[PDB]
């Protein structure tokens, strides 16, 4: 049981054991493809790559490289496309996956600029009057309309396949206070953006698999990710206790590397969950009290 288990850990100081043991644990898989020479500058970072096995293939006879890994949650039933931000030259790679995998929402976990340094080029349109077309993929990209909170902004984007002119709504998330290897503020701040992204459809069955990025697309991404499957597995049993989060992390593992990079992310994650559970529990009224402690306004 998590919350006993976290106290346990708690009280014994041992997070740093416990994340360390799970990435002795971790699956490791080939990225033989995205070693190849030809991708090199399709990586953001050298050490952080998509195994073959689970990889998005572009579709497209020249080069289907792009650095995004599909984790398909079989027993919990959502698929999440886990990706890198995406690189000046990896833009229109970027929404070429959005369409082809039919995904409805992007949530963004990290900002363009962080620490001095440019962690993700800026993919989509700031402006209405500025819509972007990415001649290479065929796609043209319109900010529609945009709800700015306080730490985050939701953005209403239309997504156009020049090709055939077929168009597509894309609900952008962007998570702007949650720091590298860092942890969002609290539980509360965390879980408003997942409800939020949740009440969207972005997640449902009916669309392809809501595409999660950050920098790297694994540590904050991995985060997101695992509290929301931990929440969705005790919500289709309403058994909080037949969740083991360790084990849900290593499961998601087999299809990225590195989901989750520090033991406070871990942490957080059993808090997210823990406090997550109240509401699937059937303490609907809680999803306004994190509302008001996220002061998203
Ligand atoms: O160069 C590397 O080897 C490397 C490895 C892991 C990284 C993880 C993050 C992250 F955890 F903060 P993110 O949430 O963006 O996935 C950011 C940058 C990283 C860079």
């Amino acid at each position: 049981e998590m919350e006993k288990e976290f106290e346990q850990i708690d009280k014994s100081g041992s997070w740093a054991a416990i994340y360390q043991d799970i990435r002795h644990e971790a699956s490791d898989f080939p990225c033989r493809v995205a070693k190849l020479p030809k991708n090199k500058n399709r990586n953001r970072y050298r050490d952080v790559s998509p195994f073959d096995h689970s990889r998005i293939k572009l579709h497209q006879e020249d080069n289907d490289y792009i650095n995004a890994s599909l984790i398909k949650m079989e027993e919990a039933q959502r698929s999440y496309i886990l990706t890198q931000g995406p690189l000046p030259n990896t833009c229109g790679h970027f929404w070429e996956m959005v369409w082809e995998q039919k995904s409805r929402g992007v949530v963004m976990l990290n900002r363009v600029m962080e620490k001095g340094s440019l962690k993700c080029a800026q993919y989509w349109p700031q402006k209405e009057e500025k819509e972007m077309i990415f001649e290479d993929t065929n796609l043209k990209l319109t900010l529609i309309s945009e709800d700015i909170k306080s730490y985050y902004t939701v953005r209403q984007l239309e997504l156009e396949n020049l090709t055939t002119q077929e168009t597509r709504e894309i609900l952008h998330f962007h998570y702007t206070t949650w720091p590298d290897f860092g942890v969002p503020e609290s539980p509360a701040s965390f879980l408003n953006f997942l409800f939020k992204v949740r009440e969207s459809g972005s997640l449902s069955p009916e669309h392809g698999p809501v595409v999660v990025h950050c920098s790297a697309g694994i540590g904050r991404s991995g985060t997101f990710c695992l509290a929301d499957t931990c929440l969705l597995l005790m919500d289709k049993r309403k058994d909080p206790s037949s969740v083991d989060i360790k084990k849900v992390l290593l499961e998601m593992r087999k299809f990225r590397m590195g989901l989750i990079q520090t033991a406070d992310q871990l942490r957080f994650s059993y808090l997210a969950v823990i406090e997550g559970a109240k509401f699937i529990m059937g303490d609907s009224s809680v999803q306004d009290q994190w509302k008001e402690l996220s002061h998203e306004d």
